[PDB]
């Protein structure tokens, strides 16, 4: 257990701050995974060798579309390390355990295509699974590999432990049910507003690690725009697919994922902005002030998709 993993210099000091991105060097995201394991919980959380056989088979159930894919996860999976790297002493230590593992495996088996398309396809994922099908998917083949042989990176946890890093890991993925976030956000909001909030409420605790799993999912939108635009487009990319895979199916789709509407994606962003992002990181940060950061990057990018639509850039 003496071998840590180290970073060269400019990785070392950007990984620590929210904007951080991963970079094209697809080889070195697990060991970036491992170095902040290694930090956020301790070189004692997981056998390496167990943690490495695990990182490994995660990576090869992503699959090859243009965003829901295995960098996703791994951007994902930074995004909470910054939180919890800012927030030293609010979480326990199953929950940085499980939140990190929650992360990189919170899109497993992705196909590129929203719950709504299983629906309408009538995908079998939509009879074995009525609501957030895509997410109870997601924790069902994180089970799966923990399952697998040399895979259970847990195995030194008492029974009722691993029932509650489990618990952690199921709740925090299906919070990524966007369609979940406005009520949960709402609630959060009523709550700190009359003071009601109490970090020892567990299901507070549990709505709060929820919006994390949300702002964590959405953090495209908190990076340098270089970055937040390039990203889009991969966002994009997906939903005109769908779009597609939907005239197919012989229905209109949404404009979110018709490419005709390719002109109105700069309108498309602010109002996903001012509906989803900017509440995410506001309310986020109102519960945990140092993930300002997150909010202060969101309100740049906003201002930057305002000078695309002016045709200032
Ligand atoms: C989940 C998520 C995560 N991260 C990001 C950055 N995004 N961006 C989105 C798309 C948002 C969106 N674009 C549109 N547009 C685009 C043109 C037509 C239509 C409108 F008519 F509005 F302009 N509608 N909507 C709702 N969804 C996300
Ligand atoms: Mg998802
Ligand atoms: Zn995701």
């Amino acid at each position: 257990g003496l071998m840590q993993f180290t970073l060269p210099v400019r990785l070392c000091k950007e990984i620590e701050l929210f904007h951080f991105d991963i970079g094209p060097f697809e080889n070195m995201w697990p060991g970036i995974f491992v170095y902040m394991v290694h930090r956020s919980c301790g070189t004692s959380c997981f056998e390496l060798e167990k943690l490495c056989r695990f990182i490994m088979s995660v990576k090869k159930n992503y699959r090859r579309v243009p965003y829901h894919n295995w960098k996703h996860a791994v951007t994902v999976a930074h995004c909470m390390y910054a939180i919890l790297q800012n927030n030293h002493t609010l979480f326990t230590d199953l929950e940085r355990k499980g939140l990190l593992i929650a992360c990189l495996c919170h899109d497993l088996d992705h196909r590129g295509f929203s719950n709504s398309y299983l629906q309408k396809f009538d995908h079998p994922l939509a009879a074995l699974y009525s609501t957030s099908t895509m997410e109870q998917h997601h924790f069902s083949q994180t089970v799966s590999i923990l399952q697998l042989e040399g895979h259970n990176i847990f195995s030194t946890l008492s029974s009722s432990e691993y029932e509650q890093v489990l618990e952690i890991i199921r709740k925090a993925i299906i919070a990524t049910d966007l369609a979940l976030y406005f009520g949960n956000r709402k609630q959060l909001e009523e709550m700190y507003q009359t003071g009601s909030l109490n970090l020892n409420n567990q299901s507070h605790r549990d709505r709060v690690i929820g919006l994390m799993m949300t702002a964590c999912d959405l953090c495209s939108v908190t990076k340098l725009w270089p970055v937040t635009k390039l990203t889009a487009n991969d966002i994009y990319a997906e939903f005109w697919a769908e779009g597609d895979e939907m005239k197919k199916l012989g229905i209109q789709p949404i404009p979110m994922m018709d490419r005709d509407k390719k002109d109105e994606v700069p309108q498309g962003q602010l109002g996903f902005y001012n509906a989803v992002a900017i509440p995410c990181y506001t309310t986020l940060t109102q519960i945990l002030p140092p993930t300002e950061p997150l909010l202060k990057a969101c309100r740049d990018n906003l201002s930057q998709w305002e000078k695309v639509i002016r045709g200032e850039e």
